[PDB]
């Protein structure tokens, strides 16, 4: 573990709690949803994602993954309800994905891994800013949306067409009027768990909700995605793939279902 941890042989995921041993911890994520031991709770509260005044600022290659950023210094794009106390602001989003369609999502459900896996990354406003938001057990709360490959989602295409402007660690974009409400599928239906999240620092901070319905991405999307570098420009090309945290263990915690 050398390092700026990673995904690699020497570095992944089985390396990380020597720099971080909250990974060996009691909520950590991702993890493997199964679908019938998951409860139904018919107190959860349908989920509100309001991104109608979204502020999109920047795209960046930050070395593991890229993510498109957001202004959260006032309520514009937020989420609450499901179940969540009180008001969370979207700060950015980022993906996971694999080297191969069978492969790239964080959790997985009944064991099935999808191609990819997004992520909306909220924080609770109670708490003032996100440094703070990461102390807290109930700091964060990421929106998860699988996806798999199939049909081209329009509202990705703005996203993979800057990719190539990004492609090696460090580099960034302005991503200006970005509409994230575009990435999101029909159904707002989730399971529900408390963990972690799925980089360094591992903080046990985040309410997850992950939705029951895969957004349908095409091959030609993800593989704009497959062409990205961990490397900084001028290193030994590594292609940004598999950056992946394997599913943990569930330990002591359930997984609740907003739908039967
Ligand atoms: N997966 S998640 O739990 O929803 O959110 C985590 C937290 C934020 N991302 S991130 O921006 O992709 C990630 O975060 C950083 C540190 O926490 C960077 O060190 C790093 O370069 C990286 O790309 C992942
Ligand atoms: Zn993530």
């Amino acid at each position: 573990m050398s390092h700026h941890w990673g995904y690699g042989k020497h570095n992944g995921p089985e390396h990380w709690h020597k720099d971080f041993p909250i990974a060996k911890g009691e909520r950590q994520s991702p993890v493997d949803i199964d679908t019938h031991t998951a409860k139904y709770d018919p107190s959860l509260k349908p989920l509100s994602v309001s991104y109608d005044q979204a502020t999109s600022l920047r795209i960046l290659n930050n070395g593991h993954s890229f993510q498109v950023t957001f202004d959260d210094s006032q309520d514009k794009a937020v989420l609450k309800g499901g179940p969540l106390d009180g008001t969370y602001r979207l700060l950015q989003f980022h993906f996971h994905w694999g080297s191969l369609d069978g492969q790239g999502s964080e959790h997985t459900v009944d064991k099935k891994k999808y191609a990819a896996e997004l992520h909306l990354v909220h924080w609770n406003t109670k708490y003032g800013d996100v440094g703070k938001a990461v102390q807290q057990p109930d700091g964060l709360a990421v929106l998860g949306i699988f996806l798999k490959v199939g049909s081209a989602k329009p509202g990705l295409q703005k996203v993979v067409d800057v990719l190539d402007s990004i492609k090696t660690e460090g580099k960034s974009a302005d991503f200006t009027n970005f509409d994230p409400r575009g990435l999101l599928p029909e159904s707002l239906d989730y399971w529900t768990y408390p963990g972690s999240l799925t980089t360094p620092p591992l903080a046990e901070c985040v309410t997850w909700i992950v939705l029951k319905e895969p957004i349908s991405v095409s091959s030609e999307q993800v593989l704009k995605f497959r062409k990205l570098n961990f490397n900084g420009e001028g290193e030994p090309e590594e292609l940004m793939v598999d950056n992946w945290r394997p599913a943990q263990p569930l330990k002591n915690r359930q997984i609740k279902a907003s739908f039967k």
